[PDB]
C-alpha cells in the first residue's frame, strides 16, 4: 500500500489537506497525533530536536494513521535527503529554495539515475525491505517535493521554481520571509500579506498547488480563500503550550 | 533549596494545589508542560510508560519549574520507592492503599532508620551529590506521601490510614475507585459519588487534605467545592488528544 | 480492529498457530521479522533485555504486521501484568504456572473487577488512547493467557491448571522442564519427552490447545504431530546466529 | 575466557582486589573508567540509576577491560537475578542479606536446578550465544555471591551466613550498617567500627574473605590492615564530584 | 533570566572566566560537573561524540547552574548553528576559523536577518516556547561568538578575524595549532608558544579577549599572564581519566 | 593492540577478506554478528539507520571479535570523517569517488597535518583515551581508505583514483554502478559486468586490490575468480530477512 502516494494525488488534484506541524521529537506523543485525522504531519528536523534516531520511531509511531507524513529537512543536500528517503520518507518540505537550480537538485535528490542522483541501497524501510512492488521504477513517480519561498530571491525566482518538473507544491514559510522582508516577527505587515499572495498565485500560473502554516485560524482560512490547498494550521507543540497553559489557568486562584 | 519541601508545607496548610497527570513519558513536552504553572505533575509509573530512564530526564526538563514533581509509583513496596527516592522525587502519589499497615509501610519506605527503612547512599540527586546542606536529618521530614483510597478495603480502612503519621494526604482514584464498587468506566455513579464525599470528610476528621483526580472541569469544581484541595484537573496525553482532535475538527468538521 | 482478538479465537479453534520467539530487543530487526508471516512472536521479557522501553518501541514496529504479539513475562505477578496491559499486549506468555492459583492469578491480572484485579487507566496504548469502541468491557474478553508448564510441580497440578478458567493455551517450557526433571541441558532425554506428550494430553483433555518451543525442526515437526497448536519454532537470534554463521562457513569453511 | 571466573578464584584466595564503585550509569565514562587498572568495579543497581538497558551498554564498554564487572542488585529477589544473569554478570553483590535463609536464597538464584532455582535459556550474552563451552555445567561454578551485611540482624546472623555455602564474600555496607547501629551519616562511630572488626573477624572464622566500601583512604587502609580483601576504595560519582570540584578551587580559590 | 547573557557581557568586560571541556557525552555526569563552579563548560561537538540527542539532556542537566554552555560545533557551516540555537546554545565555539569571510559567516549564522541569516522558529528551548520576553530582538544581540585560530591561514587573518564585527572572542586551539606549524602533538614548542602569544596579542590590538584550553597548570596560568581571560583549564574526561587512574594506583600492590 | 591495523595490511598482502554488510544498527545483533568470523563488517552510515549514537554502541559490541569493524561514510566529506576517526574507526568505505581529488581529499580526511587535514583531539575512543602508544604518528599510517567507484565519471577517472597515495583498495558498489549506466535494479546486465572486470583491472594495474558486495553466491565467486580480494557476501539485514522468512515458509500450512 506504499505506492502510489496518496497524498502527492490529492495534492495534484488540487484537494485541500489540512496539515499539523510536529516538533515534540518522540513516538509516544507523535502515536496519539496521528490519530487527530490530519491529512498531513510535518515532522520538522529544521527547528524541532529531530533527527534519523526520532524520526524512525516516529514513522513507526504513525503506522496504521490516515496522515500522510512529511519530513521536513534541515537544508537543501542531496545528503540527509538520500538517508532520510531510505528511512522511510516519500514527502519531503525543503526549506529555503531560492532558485531554479535549488529546486531541480531538491527533486533530483528524491530520483534514481538517470532521473536523479538519489543514491541506490536494495533492502530498507522505504522498500519495507524488498516487499514493496515495483520498487525501483515505482519511486520515481512516487515522492512529493514541496519547496518553500521564504526568502526575498525565492520571491523573486519563483516562477522559475514552481515550473520545474517535480515540484509538487509551493510552500510559503511565513516566519521567515517575514524577516526577509524585514519585518521579523510580524507576518501580517501589509507588505508580507501582499508577498504571500503573489506566490500563490505564481504557484498558480504554473499548476502548482501552493500552501503556507497558519496557526491563527483567521488567517489560515483567508488563505484557503486565497486559493491555498496545502494548509499546516497548527502544531503539536503549539497546540500543547496552549492547551496546557489553559488548564491552569483556568483553575488559577 | 530542595529543603524545606513547599509542597508539604502546603498540603499542610489546606492550600489548593492544581495539578496536571503526566504519561507522555518524555523530556520533550515534559518540559513544555513544566511552563504551564501548576501547582505540581504527576510523573504517572503505573499506567504510563515511565520508569527511572524516563524519570531523570523528565525531572531535569522540570528544573526551574514552579511545578513540584510527584511520582505515582507502579505499586507500594520498598524497593522501587528506594530507588525513586535517589533519583531526586521528594514527592509519592501510592496507588492502592488498602490498609493501615499498607500506609505505615509507605511512609516508612521512604525515612532512613530508626523511623523507617529507606536504604543510605551518600550521593544520588536527591542530596545532589553531596551540595544539600544537613541531608539525611532534613530527608525524613520533608518527603511527601500521598496515599491512593481506590478500593473498598481503602474505604473501609479510610479513618485509620488517614490518622497514620506521615501520611500527609488522602488521594482518590476515581476510576478504581468506580470498578471497585461494580461501577468500571462510571464514577459519576451516586454509589461512587458518595463514597468520594465521604472519603473527603474522613480525610478531613484527621486533619489532612484530600484530593482526587478530575479531568472534567464541572466534576474537579465540585470536587474543590466538597473540600478537595489537591486536584488533578487533567493529564498532558488527555490534554494533548483533545487540542489536537479539536483543531484537526475546526477544519475537518 | 484491536477486538475481537484473533489470535485468542484461533487457540480456540484449535488451529495451528507458528510463532517465533524474540530477544534482539530492538524496534529495526523487529520491524523485519513481522514480515516474515509467523502467526505469533514472543517479545522475551523473561531471558531477553527486552522491558517496557523496549517494548513499546517494538509494538509499533509490528503495527500493520499479520503476527500477533505476545510478550513473556519476567515473572508471574500483578504488577508488571498491568503495565505491560497498559502498553499494548493483549497476549501474554506466563513462566512457571505451578498451581491453579497460580494460573488463576495470572488471569485475574489480565482482567478488570470485579472479574479480576486489573488496575484501571483511561487512556493509554491499550485502547489507543481512547479510540477503542467499548473497551473496558471487550477488554476482559480478549486477553489471551498462556501458561507454562515447566516445573515438575506444574506437571503435577497440570489438570487443574488446564480446567481454569481464562487459561488459554497450556504451554511447555522446554529448557526449565528439562532442568526441573533432573537434565539440564536434554529436552530430548525420554523422562522429558514422556512429560512433554502427557503434558500435552492434559491440555488435550480439558479442552485447551498445548504448545511448546521448538527451534529443531523434527523436534517442531514431531511436536505437532503430538497435537500441539501454538508452536514457536525457532528465535531472531537462533536464526540470526546460525544465517550468518552459516554465510561465513560457506567461504571460510 | 569466560570461565573460569578469576575474580571469584582470587576471592577464594583471600587476594586483595581493590574495587571502585560505579553509579555514573552509561558507557562513555564506564569505558574510561575500565582502563584504571581497578580489580573489581560496581554497577550499582540500587542506589545508582542503572537498569539492564544501562548494564549492557557498560558491559560491552568493560569488554577487554581487566576490571571483574560486579553487579550490585536493587534487592535480594530471584527474577531480577535471574535477568541479570543471563545478561553477561557473573559477579552479585546482594544488599541487606540478613539470615541464612536469604543468603542461601540468593546463592540458589544463581544456580540452575537442581543446586538452584536459575531459570534456563539456551542463549543470551552469559554463554555468547552458545559459544562459552559446557556453559550450564560450569556457570553453577563461577557465579561469585557477595553477601552484604548492613543490618542489626545481618550482624546477628553473620555466623551462618558466612558459614552459607555458595557465600564467596562477606561485604560490609557502611552507610546501611551505621543507619542500622543508630549512627547514620556516621560510620566511624566507635560502635560502628566495632561491629565491622567483629564482622571481618566472623567471616575470616568460617574461611570466607570479607570487603568493604571506604572512599577515604585513611578508612580504606585500615580496613585492609584489618584483614578484609575486596575493597572498594571510592567510586566514579565520587572521584568526579572530587576532581572536578578540586580543578575549579585551584582558579577561583 | 534568558537575556541578558551575563557570559557574553562578563567577556566583554575582559573578567577572567574558567572553563572546563566536557566530552563525557552524557546527562548524569555532566549534571555533576555542573556543581563545579566553572564559568564556562564547553560540550564538545566536534571530538566528542555529542550530538543534538545528548545535547538537549545535557542542557537540562545544566538547568540551575551557574556555568554558561558553550557549544563547539563540528565545524563553521550555518545548518548545524541554526540547529544548536533553537535547542537552546546561547555561546558558541567555532572550529577552523580561517578567515575574515569564515568570521563573518559564523556571526551572521547566530543573527536573524536583516543582520543574519539565522532561520527563523516561534517556539523552541532557546525562547523557552514563547516566554522569553522580546525574544526576536534580544536574541540578535546576546549570542556569543568565540573563533578559533588554529590554522597557519587563521594565523595569517587573525587581525581582519578578530575586527569582525560579532567576534566576542579570539581562542586558540593548541593541538590543531601545533600541528598546523608542524609540531604535532609538541604545543609547547618555542615557535608554537611565540604563536599563541602572538594570537593573544592581536586579538588586544582588536578589543576583543583572547582564551585557549590548557590543561597543564603550569601553561592556563602562563596564558593568563600573557593576557588571556578565558581559559578552559582541563576536560571532564582528562580528569576523570587521571583521577580514576590515580585513586588505583595509589593502591597498587 | 590498536596498531599495526591488522586489517589494512592483510589488504595489502592480498589476501582474501570475506565481509558482511551491517544495516541493523543496535549493539545487540551486531554482538552477535561479531562471532561469525567475518574478515570486516561495514558499519554501513550511509544506507542504513546507523550515525554516531548507534556506532560506538555497535563497536563496544565488537569489542573482542575478530571482525574488522569499517564504517561506510554518508558521503565523501572532511567533517563526518573527522568525526567518525575519532570514536575509534580506523578503515573507512568512502561512496562516491568521483576525482583524483576527491579520493585525496578523502585520504586527507584521515590523516593529520601536515599529510592531511584530520582535526587534533588528545583524548578519544581512537586512541583510547591516551592508552595508544606512539598515537599521533602511528594513526596516519594505520587507516584504510577504500573508495568506491560506482559513477560514470569514477569509471572514467578509475585510473587517476587507483593510483592516488594512501587509497588502500577500490570497491565497487553494484547497484549504484548499475543505475548509473542505465541498468537501476540490474547489475548483471553485460555492459555493469564489463564495467565491474574493468574497474578490478585497473585496480590491479595500480598495485591495489578490489572488492565488491555481492550477496548472490555465484556473483561472489565470479568476482573472486576475476581478483577481486575484499569481498562482502552478504548483510545482516538480507540474511535475517531471508532466513525469518525461509523459517516461517517451512512450517506454511
Ligand atoms: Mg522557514
Ligand atoms: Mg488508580
Ligand atoms: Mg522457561
Ligand atoms: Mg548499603
Ligand atoms: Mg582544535
Ligand atoms: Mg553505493
Amino acid at each position: 500500500d506504499v505506492f502510489p502516494n496518496k497524498f502527492k494525488a490529492a495534492l495534484a488534484a488540487k484537494q485541500v489537506q489540512i496539515g499539523c506541524w510536529s516538533a515534540l521529537s518522540n513516538p509516544i506523543s507523535t502515536e496519539v497525533l496521528g490519530l487527530a485525522g490530519f491529512d498531513w504531519l510535518v515532522l520538522d528536523g529544521e527547528h524541532a530536536p529531530n533527527d534519523i534516531s526520532t524520526f524512525i520511531p516516529q514513522l513507526m509511531a504513525l503506522k496504521g494513521s490516515a496522515s500522510a507524513p512529511v519530513v521536513r529537512v534541515p537544508t537543501n543536500e542531496p545528503v540527509i535527503i538520500k538517508r532520510l528517503l531510505d528511512i522511510g520518507f516519500y514527502n519531503f518540505l525543503i526549506p529555503f529554495v531560492e532558485t531554479k537550480e535549488e529546486a531541480e537538485l531538491a527533486v533530483a535528490s528524491t530520483r534514481y539515475p538517470p532521473e536523479g542522483i538519489r543514491g541506490v541501497s536494495v533492502s530498507h524501510r522505504a522498500n519495507m525491505f524488498g516487499t514493496v512492488a515495483d520498487y525501483f521504477a515505482q519511486s520515481n513517480k512516487n515522492i512529493t517535493i514541496l519547496v518553500q519561498i521564504e526568502s526575498q530571491q525565492g520571491v523573486d525566482n519563483v516562477d522559475a521554481i514552481a515550473a520545474t518538473e517535480g515540484v509538487d507544491g509551493i510552500f510559503v514559510g511565513p516566519s521567515d520571509l517575514a524577516a526577509a522582508l524585514g519585518h521579523l516577527g510580524n507576518a501580517s505587515h501589509p507588505d508580507v500579506q501582499k508577498a504571500i499572495q503573489h506566490i500563490f498565485n505564481r504557484a498558480s500560473a504554473h499548476g502548482k498547488p501552493s500552501g503556507i502554516l497558519a496557526p491563527v485560524e483567521a488567517d489560515a482560512r483567508r488563505y484557503l480563500e486565497w486559493g491555498a490547498t496545502f494548509v499546516a494550521v497548527g502544531s503539536d507543540l503549539g497546540v500543547f503550550r496552549s492547551a496546557t497553559q489553559k488548564l491552569a489557568d483556568t483553575f488559577k486562584k
